[PDB]
């Protein structure tokens, strides 16, 4: 019963690994929700609190810039650095109020976006040098479009600088090298980063497009690692499921059983969030200033009907429920 | 040319007074725009950076609570404290990117809501002792429902507590005491607060209901003030204009002429923020999960169209251009 299931807010350092080790010990996985706004982080935070579950808010490169604003110049990664930092401070400031452990993470960052990674990394080190924690709980490199030698080598390079801050790195490997990811590719990842810190999770290629899904390959990844490590460890790696959408429970369950701790969502939530707002097209007529076809045909105040605290909340309300479904489907509901 | 005009980020201390003395000297007022999310804050920072203007972002007790999330119980003022705090950090973190001075201020706090004020002023001090600045630039107490005997006293208590941090306090006085408000009771305020510190503005009752609007009473205050103190400067009082709605440009002008520095917006930013998103009802045939009216039936992805980053942006856009119009009316545009 690690400390993490009792804490409340963003969590760092050894509390991340413990939340993930419990993940595999009690066989569930944690949703990784891509946020873009104060209101999207609200909906996951409260979906998570209501099903008394842990949660992962994450910031993609483009999602980061949105937190800054699509109108802030982003040629130099300036917006994704700034707005990702802004999201961190905001999430950190709010999350404790919802009373659950949150993993603040940054999503896909390919080789051409490493300026953004670099920015967050300086941000972290500064924060670490005053507070004792980095700014973000976790960070991801998606260098899977590079050869695996290169991909891994600069994972290690960055990982070395993150390990001094006890920070979590997530790593995506694919099918380059010089068709799925051989367990051999995945173990190569492990023996490079495991000599730096255990604080790392791997997202491997296993038919998760983003020809079909072979999540059992993830088990073979783990068994191969089990052999070579020489441990009696059922789950020698920390695994991540990208492109979780339309995966039936059959596919989620053998993935969790194969040691996945994190299943990304994004696109599903995107639609969940809209539908509640979209379902303010029922108020079609009560939304163009003063005209109301209901009582007062052109002399009503639509203030009550147009105030964004009434219709945006219909977005928060719908997104959370999508998250609760995955929260249940992933078996993370009720885990604290 | 005060240094503050060239600053960038949330301003504190006498930089605020400087902004206001500047606004009073060059005869413009700054719009105070209520925010309720990261998305809404972006819309106003963008409007200001673009029209080369300073700007005041403010959180209402309800808007504060929204920043915490409508599902955070707010029974002991708990949501509005979290939400104003996390929005304090978010705005502070993102505002320097927009490159304009921002005053972080809070909206209506009446007697029933001092818990929210206490939690916010509690965090200011704590923060002030860490960093050298409070969290928020400014706070308001609106205690006009209480006898003006009691009003002046409760602000003087808080103002002594904020003046050590140099925080700005704005107070609303009504028409009680023990029909608009007198230049006499309005001078009463100044005569007490100015002992503590110069950093206060006055929100008087002059038919800005929120029987009609008398912006000329505000020059009456400045004329009364100057005599009883005996100063030269025509504007011995910082005046703020609540509920100035659909007021003519003549009406706003005579109030700015009498030293109004800050004119509160909100509910047409509310309506303006909506319309843009509402004008994505035009895209409803491409707004159900997989069926799309335009290309190949039932088999094209509606992802592009329902990414909240394209349609919420549209709301931010129509909200900002509503702020631009305001920045023109009040003559704050292009004053940096
Ligand atoms: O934009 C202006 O110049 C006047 C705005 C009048 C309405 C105010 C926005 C809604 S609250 S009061
Ligand atoms: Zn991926
Ligand atoms: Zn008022």
């Amino acid at each position: 019963p690690p400390a993490v299931l009792s804490k409340s807010g963003v969590i760092y350092g050894k509390d991340v690994k413990d939340l993930f080790d419990y993940a595999q010990e009690k066989g569930f996985a944690i949703p990784a929700i891509n946020v873009t706004s104060s209101s999207t982080v609200v909906a996951a935070l409260e979906a998570a609190r209501d099903n008394k579950a842990p949660i992962i808010l994450q910031t993609s490169q483009g999602g980061a810039a949105y937190f800054a604003g699509k109108g802030v110049d982003n040629k130099d990664q300036a917006a994704s650095i700034a707005g990702s930092i802004a999201a961190a401070h905001y999430i950190r400031a709010i999350a404790p109020t919802y009373g659950i452990p949150v993993v603040l993470h940054t999503d896909h960052c390919a080789k051409k976006l490493l300026p953004w990674f670099d920015g967050m990394l300086k941000a972290d080190e500064e924060f670490f040098a005053k507070t004792g924690t980095p700014l973000f709980s976790s960070h991801m490199l998606d260098l899977s479009e590079e050869t695996d030698d290169e991909n891994i080598a600069t994972c290690a390079k960055y990982f070395e600088r993150m390990a001094k801050m006890g920070q979590w790195l997530e790593m995506e490997i694919g099918i380059t090298g010089g068709l799925y990811t051989s367990p051999e590719t995945v173990f190569a990842v492990y023996e490079s980063l495991h000599k730096i810190s255990p604080n790392f999770s791997i997202a491997a290629a296993f038919g998760n497009v983003h020809v079909q899904l072979r999540p059992e390959i993830l088990g073979d990844h783990q068994v191969y690692a089990k052999k070579q490590i020489g441990t009696d460890a059922k789950h020698p790696l920390y695994l991540v499921f990208h492109g979780g959408s339309g995966s039936t429970q059959e596919e989620f369950n053998t993935a969790i059983k194969n040691g996945v701790v994190k299943v990304n969502l994004d696109t599903d939530c995107q639609y969940a969030y809209l539908t509640g707002i979209r379902d303010y097209v029922t108020n079609k007529i009560e939304y163009l200033k003063a005209p109301v076809g209901n009582p007062e045909g052109a002399d009503k105040p639509n203030k009550k009907y147009f105030d964004p605290r009434v219709w945006v909340r219909e977005g928060e309300k719908t997104m959370s429920k999508r998250i609760a479904e995955a929260l249940d489907i992933f078996h993370t509901k009720g885990q604290l």
